[PDB]
């Protein structure tokens, strides 16, 4: 569908779509209008990565300048964490009742088959 | 916001859509209703910042090749804005969706090679 809401690795993109059925039949990107059931859908545009380990972790910001790399530190900030995994099919989804508002991070790590990892950030907002 | 662009190779425009009319809420490239809606852009380059930039949007045509011809994209237009530079960075522009669709945006920018480049942005109403 929508090309416009993304999390970025150099020119490849994930497009992500969040809705949030108990309140709305919209969709959103980065402004979450409301706390409750949130479903968060991910469409890998090259198919390459469909072969590439692919770890989500989305976090409470801590508004830090850098972001904590420490595993125990990213535990104590995490709201949903999905373990690394190919997706196949190129797609998936995510749900998870954000119980607050405030700022979050998801955290999209990838392992190229180098055994490299690129981390990227989708920041966005609830309430 | 920080999710929602167009994309010029790794250079970005980021893009939020309102409808005041409606709603506080924010969307991207899902506009749940037709009628007035508002398109906010933000130049995050500031090189761009100088650069002449036109916006086209036009009904969605769903083929691999986009005609390129003006009469077939006047055919296709739901709003134009002939070049202009962007000083600030930033500028909306509000518009009336009156039809359920697919809606591409084509932004031009020249580069001060005078070269130009076009990239589209996709989105939906309804
Ligand atoms: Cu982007």
């Amino acid at each position: 569908m929508g090309n416009m809401c993304m999390v970025m690795f150099g020119y490849d993109m994930i497009h992500i779509t969040v809705f949030q059925p108990d309140k709305s039949r919209s969709e959103y990107c980065d402004e979450i209008p409301a706390t409750g059931r949130t479903i968060m859908a991910f469409d890998i545009e090259n198919p390459a990565f469909r072969d590439l380990p692919l770890e989500l972790r989305i976090i409470r910001d801590p508004l830090t300048p850098v972001l904590p790399t420490g595993e125990k530190e990213l535990d104590a900030l995490t709201e949903l964490h999905l373990p690394a995994k190919k997706y196949s099919k190129g797609t998936f989804s995510v749900e998870h009742n954000f119980a607050n508002n405030g700022h979050y991070i998801g955290l999209v790590t990838l392992t190229r088959e180098s055994g490299q990892q690129e981390t990227a950030q989708f920041k966005f907002m609830v309430g």
